[PDB]
């Protein structure tokens, strides 16, 4: 389980806000204490999230008065200013380009918000001649690196994605590369100046593995992988104040049963796979469990439901025939997968380029020996056809978006890892300054359908939300597929 709640200093892009958000994350990031799972500032907000069993509410809450007011960097980035909206910017503001790139470069600018992708900054203040407003509509692709600014904002997009910021630039520095020993340039609460420059484009960060090449303990050979198999561990936490996403296993209870059933830690890595399972086949003698549902698993002619272990002999091949209800299954097996973790996680950060899915050839170890009896089971819960998700009042709560939640049935219109798409009764939502993303949180933009935020959800957003889904059932939604019938009730 996972709870969490808001502090709030004061609105807008405020200096004095944004510094005690900072004071308070920063203090709690240098020494966290057992439980909490993240500190997330961003403007005059602070975000924390913690679980209940190892961290009290009171206990979290009175910490925070105990922790210090105050804080205890000036940034220099390179710009080529060949941004494709630099003309644009110009005339609309009646401004030369020069005077677009020299009011660009005048202010020293301070980060308010960071990882809206994995390493990305939110500045301000842009000089009041240069504030326009982002593009009508925005772009799909933004390329790596595009220096831009809306409003009293500036920005560089660390990797490619959409944005309806005006590009003014190319920063001639990466601020994010996990390949580097310091993989985020810029820190919440850093000063940063613009300065005009050439030299070369700085290449995309390329994706960093989490496998390694060489296992210890070689365990099983990836011969067909599945729609997307992915090795997760219980999460990767404390890094929401960079852009990394929560991640870990979908439906949590499920990849817990897993392990538990091969004598494993709650979280030690394992195989998590949704609709199309992997064709694998042992190195060497396993015992291993499959959980979850959306399938029955498939050895040597036998059938093995999801809540068991067993056998699985070297030279086998292990499949996994689709069976409804549910779409997410857990493969674990005796002493954990080795990872190569990436702070203080091997679980994938797919749109930061931090792990990948499997491959046709890939060869998965073995942490340790520690063989356990096969033939454990325990009874899964049922999963029903339709899904009854309880609601909680969210930080932007709304009287009528509540009542429109629960005035009637919604249908899945897309699922994945990032979240869940609804088709419904009309949800009224809204859009403000980026604030951090509550797992579960039940996200409306001013027009558009309702999405259930997951665990590869991103660590930041504007779009307003009313409700969070109660965390209890929380791993509904990591079953959930298009076509499911949804109901909420409060």
């Amino acid at each position: 389980m996972v709870r969490g709640f808001y502090l709030r200093f004061g609105e807008g892009v405020s200096e004095e806000a944004n510094r005690r958000a900072l004071a308070l994350a920063e203090a709690l990031l240098r020494a966290p204490p057992p439980g909490l799972l993240d500190a997330v500032p961003a403007y005059g907000v602070l975000y924390l999230e913690y679980d209940p069993r190892r961290l009290s509410r009171g206990r979290l809450l009175r910490l925070l008065k105990g922790l210090p007011q105050e804080r205890a960097r000036v940034v220099e980035i390179p710009v080529r200013y060949d941004g494709e909206d630099l003309p644009e910017v110009a005339s609309r503001l009646g401004l030369s380009l020069e005077a677009v790139k020299a009011l660009h470069q005048k202010p020293l600018y301070r980060v308010y918000a960071l990882g809206f992708t994995p390493g990305f900054p939110f500045l301000a203040e842009v000089e009041p001649a240069l504030r326009l407003p982002r593009k009508p509509h925005p772009r799909p692709r933004v390329p790596a690196h595009a220096v831009a600014v809306a409003g009293v904002q500036t920005g560089i997009y660390p990797l490619p994605s959409p944005g309806g910021w005006n590009l003014l630039g190319t920063s001639l520095v990466a601020v994010y590369d996990p390949h580097r020993e310091t993989p985020f340039l810029l820190r919440p609460g850093d000063r940063v100046r613009f300065l005009e420059a050439e030299g070369p484009t700085p290449p995309e960060p390329r994706p960093l593995e989490l496998l390694p090449e060489e296992p210890r303990l070689p365990a099983l050979l990836v011969e067909e992988p599945g729609l997307m198999d992915l090795v997760v561990d219980g999460g990767r936490f404390l890094g929401g104040h960079l852009g990394l996403a929560r991640s870990g296993p979908l439906d949590a209870p499920s990849a817990r049963l897993a392990n538990r059933l091969v004598g494993n830690g709650a979280g030690a890595p394992l195989l998590e796979f949704a609709y199309k399972g992997p064709v694998l086949t042992a190195l060497r003698d396993l015992v291993a469990a499959f959980a979850g549902y959306g399938f029955v698993a498939l050895l040597e002619g036998e059938e093995i439901p999801p809540g068991q272990s067993f056998l699985w002999p070297r030279g086998k091949t292990l499949r996994f025939r689709p069976r409804g209800p549910g779409v997410r299954g857990y493969l674990a097996v005796a002493g954990g997968l080795e990872v190569r973790p990436f702070l203080g996680s091997a679980s994938p950060d797919l749109r930061g380029r931090i792990g990948r899915p499997l491959w046709a050839g890939d060869v998965l170890g073995l942490e340790a020996l520690r063989p356990v009896r096969p033939g454990r089971a325990f009874p899964q819960r049922p999963l029903p056809e339709a899904f009854r998700l309880r609601l909680l009042p969210g930080p932007q709560f709304a009287g009528e978006a509540f009542r429109a939640l629960c005035s009637g049935p919604f249908r899945v219109a897309r699922a994945d890892r990032v979240g869940v798409e609804l088709l419904g009764p009309e949800v009224p939502g809204g859009e403000g300054l980026s604030e951090p993303t509550p797992l579960g949180g039940v996200q409306v933009p001013p027009s558009g359908r309702p999405l259930v935020l997951l665990a590869d959800k991103g660590s930041l957003g504007g779009y307003a939300k009313p409700a969070l889904v109660d965390p209890r059932d929380l791993w509904l939604l990591g079953q959930a597929r298009p076509g499911v019938e949804i109901h909420f009730t409060s």
